[PDB]
């Protein structure tokens, strides 16, 4: 044991130091670790990216688990200390009677209290979580304070690296004796112990040892080794860790997605100005705003939107889902970072009781098994996740609403005829069902603590139960992200189509006017003020805005000045309108065709924007196509492809690619 | 290192211990002047202004150094509007699709206040108004967040609001109506402009109109006519939610320390094993909240006469004591630590918010821009109050578990059932009623642990499709604090009860031992003329038999043959008689036993009763160990300063009367100093583990 740290005796400063860097750098380190093919553990450096790497891998071929051999002496030392103290009399108050081996057998028999159902009707712990738990369980035994044989740690490592996962019940822990006893029960060859192989085949304990390559037969546990395995917070903390990996990734995604939302909405980028957020001090919103500011500062959509600021005073301010999104996301990210550190401390902790302190020569009893950090962190992170989801729902709701999305189509429909294309109306309903259930999951579990086990456990953390609900919350947030991403790419394509149609209408009107009316500048202006999609389905219609406003322009000029006056009216009705009705529908149609074939005169502004890597990922890597009632593809098929892309880890790289040019600093304001 | 995104400055706030953070906070809450300049307002100062009636308790003072930057942004607005415009809520409408344009600036400010006056006041005293303490805190914070010089309001308006604070005139605000704070803040602005419906209350609670409030407050010049930006600058802001959040977090930090201290007193009176606070156990988990909690409890227990005495006892009878301590005692540092971490982060987030610029648009004179944005979104308040409220609920649940162990004779290691104090438990149900009330407190507290921010509604033309609900959440956390004070009060009374019962126990037990040995010498050793080593070696065995039996299982009717004392003493004598060969001395041995019992029965009841009397008179032979313990200031505070007495069915006082005195003391601020005085000798370090 070391000495008291004079400059930081209670460890507040070292925990605060974990939070001193930027969130993005922390996420980048995290994902890089999850991509490493080796996880080497020694009891003090395990991070949530590494737990996620092992949980999503099937065996060593995806990620190999390695024990650090420099941990062997301290592990052995506390194992031998138990054995020597036994030989020369006895002592250990919590470990030692008359039959020692019988006590380790009974310990596991009565903690095997789980209900497995049929094994496949929803009452077993997923093997992904079993694996994560085995990893954390090993890591939290390598500090040398547990009194367990290194050889047991090596055998659990073989289970991880060959993909033999013991079968654990889904429920039964208030945080983790019961689920962990089924790992100890496989290690000891209990007759009811089972496991599954990489390929999903169910096997008994002896077949599991053969498949994993464990030699020497079943282990017979020494007095403290039973408690060392089953007594601990390994299951709750391990699930919490894989959840916090997904949470950090999706928190960054909602920052990027908020910037793309602004691009397709033609929002004013001023809401990201550093001064606004520096004056509130909150680092979460400062980083959120700088991240959006970076994307928007390299956006071709925004250079195009300022060109519209020159010839637009009946405009309206942006809504909160856009204008306050840094203020909204910042506090969620701050909470998620603190929960990550709490969990990362817990997966590097000694949480088995009693503690074997060889330096002072005593077994130290306490409460290191109380997984409060897991339950507190999971409850806090779950509510932050729900607030992130609520923001995506509100942004989604604005984006698909014609009254609010600044010239995009109703429901983001893409077809020539909106009467036979209701676009994302169905996905919008589904987004509300996601959001409602997510708000429900935002409720906490640690205010439902029961007085348990003869009222000996009158407080208990419920860590794993909380972690399970937060994992379900992450699932729903991934559903909302997938559907939102598809809608954003739809919006991008609609802006590309909008721009080319407007260009073709301007050229066409200019041409006909010069040929018939030999004041163009004000005809062009009348076209800017009307949204393309209010007339593009039938541009020649006299009851739609285009023809109605062009007529009104000419009628105004005539009525004011120029009484016959060279038969002014006849030039308006006959030549101009007739000529337009004849040429205009073919020109729009030719613009729609050029867009569809990738040969549009005005290139899609996404190609020149920092947000491009996400559009590319969806359109090229995943093969999702622009959605239109003229074809048969449904939005669910594209949402499903994105969702699976996210689960397989394929969105992380293009998400971070949006920010590859960012120096981690806000844009200067001082002058 | 550089800190471009401000993470390092936020992290540095969470360095240093919680106790030092709390000591600084309590000190600031006691300064008689609070001087604000827009960047140093802390929760101790907000709580000081909120609980003071006027400047005779705590005076608010504006920093004159802020007058130039306040004037610059104000004059910048006036120059720009004179020959220009295009500022939201200045030349344009408010809220959703505010395409409406107007030229009448002053008329626009009048209309802003009229339509934001949307609160329902009820009858004014039936629970639909904001407490005047919260109105004062909101006025302080509103001023502070306008002194950075970015809001375009006149300094003379800030001085007028300051005058309202220092004379104790508080505008009447509605309790509800904000999703976070236009509606409630428009009643401060409306009073500043003399709206016909504006009202306020004086220090003595007199409801007055706007004119009478300017009179009582000494504001000169008549009502204000707001300039274009000045309407928004007052109503746009998170000042109400954040002001209540700040006063809630002052209480939450104090009570978090209390739970740590009471957890140690719980171990003392329970005769728990203090090793659960050993630093190694908590160092190996890294969590700093648990390391500080454990070190705080270790310090109290390292200077406790209860624990020293428990060590000395266990050295002489190394047998016995296998039963382990239950979780509410043994895991209390692991339970509380994560709550303290959460509350510290919540406090720092609230402190940034009460020093933030939360109005729109921002007036940036150095670049000549009116920046529009979303600095009115009070998300830090709603998140911190939802997280803080759940932590408060977990703290309360621990108190309920510790209280439940303490009052149960199966679990409290030799204290009376229900902590009854009477000689006759049959006529003293002790704390049974408080226990039922403790469960009612706990259930409602757990309910309040649920969050509010997962109930956001798409509001105001769907222009406010996300909103923080900061004030609503602060109001629920304020109710959770109230309940936690109810639980803290009742628990403290029970803990002082248990201290006195340990005092009574030791003095009774001492008297039993002395009387038993005296009577065993006269009777069993007078027979040493013909049986020296018959029951001689049993003298130590009689004491051994007395120690293993709970005093209060026989303290009533101590010489009854049906109770454990006489039952065990006989069994000791009889066992030795027919085991040490009764045939060697059969006739005399058993007749001595009968004489021993009758001798004891003649004087033991009087000796036990005389021990009870000496305890109650304060002249007990064995001193109360609380006097030689670091926790003494809390016991002294309850018994001497507040006048709470030992509860017993032989007297007339009811437990609620004593709970109420403690609850009112807590609310009046009287418990902070005794609580901290328990830690006066702590250097902030855990005890060494390398020996
Ligand atoms: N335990
Ligand atoms: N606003």
């Amino acid at each position: 044991n070391g000495a008291i740290v004079e400059s930081d005796p209670l460890n507040w400063g070292a925990a605060a130091a974990e939070l001193s860097g930027s969130h993005l750098d922390e996420v980048k380190r995290m994902v890089a670790q999850a991509r490493q093919p080796v996880v080497k553990i020694e009891g003090s450096t395990l991070r949530v990216g590494q737990v996620a790497a092992v949980a999503s891998a099937k065996d060593a071929s995806g990620v190999a688990v390695e024990l650090d051999e420099e941990a062997r002496p301290r592990v052995k030392a506390s194992s031998e200390w138990i054995l020597d103290c036994i030989a020369h009399g006895g002592d250990i108050y919590g470990v030692t009677t008359k039959d020692g081996p019988a006590l380790q057998v009974e310990l596991l028999r009565h903690l095997n209290a789980g209900i497995f159902g049929t094994g496949s009707d929803g009452h077993t712990l997923p093997s992904e979580v079993v694996r994560a738990a085995m990893l954390v369980r090993i890591n939290t035994l390598l500090q040398g304070y547990s009194g367990i044989r290194f050889e047991i740690l090596e055998a659990i490592t073989k289970l991880l690296n060959t993909g033999v996962s013991p079968c654990l019940p889904l429920r039964g822990t208030i945080t983790d004796l019961v689920p962990l006893s089924y790992i100890a029960g496989l290690i000891t060859g209990r007759p009811n112990a089972q496991a599954t192989t990489v390929d999903g085949r169910k096997v008994d304990a002896a077949e599991a040892f053969k498949i994993a390559g464990i030699e020497g037969g079943f282990f017979k546990l020494n007095p403290k080794e039973g408690l060392a395995i089953v007594n601990g917070t390994s299951v709750g903390s391990a699930l919490a860790a894989t959840v916090m990996y997904d949470a950090n990734v999706l928190a960054v995604l909602s920052e990027v997605l908020s910037a793309i939302f602004c691009e397709v909405m033609n929002g004013k980028p001023e809401y990201t100005d550093h001064l606004t957020h520096k004056l509130k001090h909150h680092p979460g919103s400062i980083e959120a705003a700088a991240i959006m500011e970076h994307i928007l500062d390299g956006s071709a959509f925004m250079k195009h939107a300022k060109k519209v600021n020159e010839l637009d005073l009946k405009p309206k301010q942006d809504r909160y889902a856009l204008r306050t999104s840094p203020q909204w996301l910042g506090p969620q990210i701050e909470v998620l970072r603190a929960a990550t550190k709490s969990i990362e401390r817990e997966v590097n902790s000694v949480n088995d009781n009693p503690v074997i302190d060889v330096h002072r020569g005593k077994a130290l009893h306490g409460g290191n098994f109380q997984g409060t950090p897991i339950g507190v962190s999971m409850d806090n992170a779950r509510l932050a996740i729900a607030n992130i989801g609520k923001l995506m729902f509100a942004q989604f709701s604005e984006l698909v609403n014609e009254f609010y999305n600044n010239g995009l189509t109703s429901n983001l429909a893409g077809s020539r005829n909106p009467s036979l294309d209701y676009g994302f109306k169905g996905t919008e309903i589904a987004m509300a069902s996601y959001c409602s259930e997510l708000q429900y999951l935002g409720n906490p579990i640690t205010n439902h603590v029961q007085s348990a086990e003869q009222h000996n456990q009158d407080v208990n953390s419920l860590g794993l139960v909380s972690a399970r609900k937060t994992a379900e919350a992450i699932d729903i947030l991934k559903l909302m992200s997938s559907t939102y991403i598809v809608a954003l790419c739809q919006a991008i394509d609609l802006r590309h189509l909008e721009e080319n149609i407007k260009t073709s209408v301007k050229n066409t009107v200019t041409q006909v006017a010069k040929k018939v009316l030999t004041s163009e500048k004000e005809l062009i202006t009348a076209i800017d003020r009307e949204g393309v999609f209010t007339y593009a389905e039938d541009p020649a219609s006299a009851s739609l805005p285009l023809m109605t406003k062009l007529r009104a322009v000419l009628v105004d000029h005539a009525l004011s000045s120029g009484d016959e006056r060279e038969p002014s009216v006849f030039s308006k009705i006959t030549k101009f309108e007739e000529e337009l009705r004849a040429v205009l529908p073919r020109e729009v149609e030719a613009a729609r065709v050029a867009v569809a074939e990738g040969t549009a005169p005005v290139a899609n502004r996404i190609a020149d924007s920092r947000s491009f890597p996400l559009y590319r990922f969806v359109r090229e890597e995943l093969g999702c196509v622009f959605l239109t009632g003229e074809k048969l593809k449904s939005p669910g098929e594209e949402c499903t492809k994105v969702f699976n892309g996210i689960n397989q880890g394929k969105l992380v790289d293009p998400m971070l690619e949006c920010l590859k040019e960012w120096d981690g600093k806000p844009l200067p304001i001082n002058v």
